[PDB]
DNA sequence: AAGAC
C-alpha cells in the first residue's frame, strides 16, 4: 500500500497550489495560508470568493494538485478586478499537515457526504488519478502529475506557513517587483505574455 | 474559459 510519499515520488508531483487575489499576498506572505474559519477568529482582513461554502469545512484551506482550479479560478477573475496571483506551495503539505483528498470539487455532491476519515490517507490521495472521476475518463496521455479531474482539491485543516510557499506567480512584472522588494527572500515570478499557456489558462489548452 | 447547492 503505497504511502503519499511513494504516489508523489512516482507521479513526478513537485507543486501544489492555490489561486488568491493580490489583496491577500501580503497578509499570506507575513503568516501563511489561514482557513476563513482561522481568519475570522484573529479578526484577520481578507478577500474571500465562496459566499457558501457547500464543502462544509470553512476550517480548511483549499489546494490543488499541479494545477489550480482553472474553472473555479476563471470565474472569479471575471467576477472580481485587478491583479490575481498563484501560490506554489511544497508537496510535502499533503503529508506534513492534515490533509483531505477529493477527487473533484469538494462542495461536490458526489464526495461531500462521504466520511471525511475516509478522505485522509493513501487511498484517497490516489483516487485523484483514477482512470474515472464521476464520468471523466482519464485522458491515455494526460501527464502523471496531473489530477483526471482538474476540480480535484486538498483540504488542509491546519494553518500553512509561509515556508511551505516556494514561489508566487503574478500576470505582470510590476505586480511581482511590487512583492519582490517587499519580501526580498522570496521568489516572485511572472509572465510577460499572458497570450500564452499560463497557470491562467484552462488545462486543456495548457497541456495542448 | 464562469464551481459548488
Ligand atoms: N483557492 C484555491 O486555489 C481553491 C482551489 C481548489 C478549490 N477551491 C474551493 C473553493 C471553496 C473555497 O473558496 P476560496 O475562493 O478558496 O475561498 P475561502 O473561503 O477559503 O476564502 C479564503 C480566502 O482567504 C485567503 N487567505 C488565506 N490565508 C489568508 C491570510 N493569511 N490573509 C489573507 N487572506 C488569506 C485565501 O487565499 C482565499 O482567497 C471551497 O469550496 C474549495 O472546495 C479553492
Amino acid at each position: 500500500s503505497m504511502t503519499i510519499q511513494e504516489i508523489i515520488q512516482q507521479r513526478n508531483i513537485r507543486s501544489l497550489f492555490h489561486f488568491t487575489h493580490s489583496d491577500n499576498l501580503t497578509s499570506i506572505l507575513d503568516n501563511g495560508l489561514m482557513s476563513r474559519s482561522e481568519l475570522d477568529n484573529e479578526n484577520n482582513e481578507y478577500n474571500c470568493n465562496d459566499e457558501e461554502r457547500i464543502d462544509g469545512h470553512p476550517d480548511a484551506i483549499c489546494l490543488s494538485v499541479s494545477y489550480p482550479n482553472a474553472k473555479m479560478f476563471y470565474k472569479y477573475r471575471c467576477l472580481k478586478p485587478g491583479d490575481w496571483v498563484i501560490l506554489e506551495i511544497n508537496p510535502s503539505v499533503l503529508w506534513a499537515k492534515d490533509c483531505a483528498f477529493y477527487p473533484t470539487n469538494a462542495a461536490s455532491n458526489n464526495v461531500r457526504f462521504i466520511n471525511l476519515d475516509l478522505m485522509k490517507g493513501a487511498e484517497a490521495f490516489s483516487a485523484l488519478f483514477s482512470e474515472n472521476v464521476f464520468g471523466i475518463q482519464r485522458d491515455v496521455n494526460l501527464p502523471s502529475e496531473y489530477t483526471t479531474d482538474v476540480q480535484a482539491a486538498i483540504l488542509v485543516f491546519e494553518k500553512i506557513p509561509p515556508s511551505y510557499i516556494i514561489s508566487t506567480f503574478h500576470p505582470n512584472k510590476e505586480s511581482a517587483e511590487h512583492f519582490k522588494r517587499l519580501y526580498p527572500q522570496t521568489i516572485q515570478r511572472y509572465y510577460d505574455n499572458l497570450n500564452a499557456r499560463t497557470l491562467y489558462s484552462q488545462r486543456h489548452y495548457y497541456l495542448g
